[PDB]
């Protein structure tokens, strides 16, 4: 059956769509690419990666960055509305995106290749609140990797927030002062972040506060052999603790 673009289906809603639109309206990709550096691209190049699957395309930032770097990218997302934005953003940068609508829990339904690398970036994995769904998603990613493939999966540093550290009592800024991100409510099973933009817009979003070692455990448990977790400093006013972690999980 064909996929229809809807502002409200099972994979996105108008609120989250408004949030990503607001981020993209105020934060240009050039600035974001400079602030994030070439860590992702360099990891892939040092591994000889050619074919990449983006499982969390969103409005397309990671996919377009990888296309610009010369990778063969397939751009998947659960949301058809997101994929339309991502395709047109790629078009605006002079690239033809290969979009596929797919749910992490059945990734090979319409994707039949295997990939040198998968990227699941922008703190996307934390959207899953059910442990069974987490294992299912990581198992689906594992199965889509070639024998010597690698999964790049990032997350916010929830350990520092759950342990009542400095980062739990303070907002974190991105793209200068364009947006602040504040952990309004934190418990073992839920973090609600307040995102306040420079134009006065406020969005409140829920995430599952994955501890760094719990994510590593899940990756090991679905079959990944070696995992290296890197501190990833993205925020404007850097602290002793990174605001993100990047897991580099090798299939074999
Ligand atoms: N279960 C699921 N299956 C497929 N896609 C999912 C999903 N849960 C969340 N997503 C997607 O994950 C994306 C997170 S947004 C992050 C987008 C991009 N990596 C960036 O950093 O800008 C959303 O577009 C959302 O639709």
């Amino acid at each position: 059956n064909p996929i229809e673009v809807r502002e409200s289906d099972g994979y996105t809603n108008e609120y989250v769509s408004g949030f990503v639109d607001k981020w993209d309206e105020l934060i240009d990709w050039e600035s974001r690419a400079e602030s994030e550096g070439d860590t992702i691209i360099n990891i892939l190049k040092e591994r000889g990666v050619k074919k990449v699957l983006d499982v969390a395309t969103g409005t397309g930032f990671n996919s377009v960055r990888l296309l610009q770097a010369g990778f063969d990218v397939v751009s998947a997302d659960g949301s058809a509305e997101m994929l339309v934005k991502a395709f047109d953003n790629a078009r605006d940068h002079g690239y033809l995106m290969r979009t596929v609508q797919a749910d992490w829990r059945w990734m090979n339904k319409d994707i039949h290749d295997k990939f040198d690398a998968i990227v699941c970036l922008g703190n996307s994995f934390t959207h899953l609140f059910d442990e069974g769904d987490r294992r299912k998603a990581l198992a689906e990613f594992y199965a889509l990797l070639k024998h010597d493939g690698v999964l790049l999966l990032d997350q916010r540093n929830y350990d520092a927030i759950l342990d009542d550290g400095y980062s739990s009592k303070h907002a974190h800024y991105y793209c200068g002062d364009t947006v602040s991100v504040y952990p309004e409510h934190v418990d073992e099973g839920l973090a609600r972040f307040k995102y306040e933009f420079s134009d006065g817009s406020v969005y409140n979003l829920n995430m599952f506060p994955l501890r760094k070692d719990y994510t590593r455990q899940l990756l090991h448990e679905v079959g990944f052999q070696e995992i290296n977790t890197l501190g990833d400093f993205k925020e404007t006013y850097k602290e002793d603790e990174p605001d993100f972690f990047l897991h580099v999980a090798e299939k074999n």
